[PDB]
């Protein structure tokens, strides 16, 4: 059976190249796909390739995910995160194909404490989340044989993330400043991709699991304590990390163009029972990518 | 459900840490496991931890795999590859636990051309293969709720392999010399680990798949052409690879302590239909680890 993949060079995407490889026959494409259209800024183009290949399963790891830039260029985010997905969905539903699609917790507003659920109310603080929410609604309404994975604080060892950018700073710098109020759960590309593969195989054999799932690594943490642990691991790996004065903060002290949510604690209890899958503590995943990075010899 | 893993720091093993993480609750251990015995040179010790944790599933990625060294130190290979496995199996069967275990094509003799099957005859040319064959027979006879994965030419991006050692040479050297007669299929840790995860989930729900499976990447190739492609990829990634004169060879021109088989073409048609899984062409897997290696910035 035929799997079709977009956004193959991204974090998740690069990992789905590995994870989907045995699940079924894999065509993997990106923006720069030359013999085949993987360009999300052309909804009809990506719609044409879905129609053109007739995939059994479609994994969409392509997107517009430049959150702050999206506020400045929103109509483009709409094209990528709503319009192309909408088109992709409507195409998929003609061939009866499963559409797998990634979404975000930025769908939710802040308002902290209790962790967010799949049947909870949606009020996007920012554009990224408003646009992406449209995409998941658009998919929801054009193709019910869909799988939507709302995730958060996504990192991978190959591709830009918080731990990547945070570490670069820490090696260069003596004294550093970052957020301690934003509660949430860092989630690996590896986990996303591995669970995706297992989820697909369940869905094929049980269409009932079609729907919306909150899929994020276990537990919760702050961007601060996220970064602290990142440093301990750098430290642990003997690296002379320039940092001698680590400084915590509450959000609003430092500006960002888009409004970030304060309560990014997603509840995944649905995914676990539905797919019979485990979702381990966020740290483990993080230490794993860091170990691989700190193995620095060619 | 509880998964138990040995040889977690090896090629396959490190990848199983990732792949098993969502399949079930994961205890991962090695030789140097301190609060828990992951030392295969003590069969009773590793037997004690199986009994001690009572795992639902046991993945054994630990082994003695130093093939030439094994000829010199065979009684030790027996301890690791036969004795400990035997013990592990017999323990597992008391708790009714699935034993997952990796084996080799070195189980087979040379005698080329036609690709090797699961119900074909076994005549190990070398010790490694003779010892490992004992282990898989020992497991076969103490624990029928087992999964045996005979693989070959196993590489990974973290841990020593042919492509790793071949490349080191090529960057250092002008003129280089390697084998073109040994036919076989390079197989990633990633693939091994990903398929293992899917296989476990099938086995739980269908005990009938218990048995012996040839699990190796698709197609076939020579160690020479393996290495050539490795260089093209190094070259392709702009690397000034010292190599100006690449030299092919037929086996016997260069000595090795152990006898290597000439026909390492494994047939995997059984695995594919039994697990409903795909086993893609060997190149893809290889290019993937190489791309990740040639992404050289921290
Ligand atoms: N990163 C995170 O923390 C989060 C991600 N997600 C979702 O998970 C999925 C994957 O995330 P992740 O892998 O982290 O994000 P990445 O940015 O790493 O991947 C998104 C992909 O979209 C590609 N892309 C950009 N513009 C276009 C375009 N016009 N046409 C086609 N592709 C394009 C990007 O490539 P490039 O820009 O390099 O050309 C990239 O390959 C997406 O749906 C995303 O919204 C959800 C919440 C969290
Ligand atoms: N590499 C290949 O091409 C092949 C591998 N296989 C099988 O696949 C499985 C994994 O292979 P692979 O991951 O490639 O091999 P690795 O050598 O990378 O892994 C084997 C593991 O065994 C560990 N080990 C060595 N001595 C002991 C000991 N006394 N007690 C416990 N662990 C020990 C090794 O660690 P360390 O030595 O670093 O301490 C290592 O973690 C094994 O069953 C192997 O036989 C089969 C055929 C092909
Ligand atoms: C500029 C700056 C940022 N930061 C921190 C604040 C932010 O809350 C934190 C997170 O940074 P980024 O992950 O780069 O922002 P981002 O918008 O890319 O993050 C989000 O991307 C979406 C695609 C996801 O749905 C989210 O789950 C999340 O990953 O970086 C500082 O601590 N100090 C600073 O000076
Ligand atoms: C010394 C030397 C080796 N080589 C090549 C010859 C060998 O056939 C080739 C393979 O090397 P290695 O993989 O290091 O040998 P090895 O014994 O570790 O290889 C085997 O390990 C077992 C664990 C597996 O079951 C096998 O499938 C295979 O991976 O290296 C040369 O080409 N030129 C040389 O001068
Ligand atoms: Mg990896």
């Amino acid at each position: 059976m035929n799997i079709l993949l977009f956004g193959k060079t991204g974090q998740v995407g690069w990992e789905l190249q590995r994870s989907l490889a045995p699940v079924g026959n894999l065509i993997a494409l990106d923006v720069h796909s030359k013999e085949f259209c993987g360009d999300f800024s052309n909804p009809k183009g990506v719609a044409e390739t879905v129609r053109k290949l007739r995939p059994d399963v479609i994994v969409n790891a392509a997107a517009h995910t430049a959150v702050d830039k999206a506020e400045s260029e929103p109509e483009l985010a709409q094209l990528l995160n709503a319009t192309s997905v909408e088109a992709i969905a409507k195409a998929a539903n003609e061939t009866g194909a499963w559409v797998v699609h990634y979404s975000t917790d930025y769908v939710f507003p802040g308002t902290g404490d209790i962790p967010w659920q799949e049947t909870d109310a949606t009020s996007p603080l920012n554009v990224y989340g408003k646009t992406k929410l449209a995409g998941e609604k658009a998919l929801q309404d054009n193709c019910p044989k869909h799988l939507i994975f709302r995730t958060s604080w996504v990192y991978a060892g190959k591709g830009n993330n918080f731990a990547k950018t945070m570490l670069r700073l820490a090696k260069e710098r003596q004294t550093l400043s970052v957020i301690n109020d934003q509660y949430g759960a860092p989630t690996g590309a590896e986990l996303l991709a591995d669970c995706t593969a297992h989820a697909i195989r369940v869905a094929l054999n049980k269409p009932e699991v079609a729907g919306l799932y909150h899929l994020v690594a276990g537990g919760t943490t702050t961007w601060h304590d996220y970064a602290a642990l990142v440093f301990d691991e750098a430290r642990k790996a003997g690296i002379t990390l320039a940092l001698t004065e680590l400084n915590a903060v509450p959000t609003s002290a430092y500006p960002t163009p888009a409004s970030r949510p304060g309560n990014s604690r997603l509840n995944t209890e649905k995914f676990q029972r539905n797919f019979d899958l485990i979702l381990p503590q966020w740290e483990l995943g993080v230490k794993r990518m860091l170990t691989e990075m700190f193995t620095t010899t060619t």
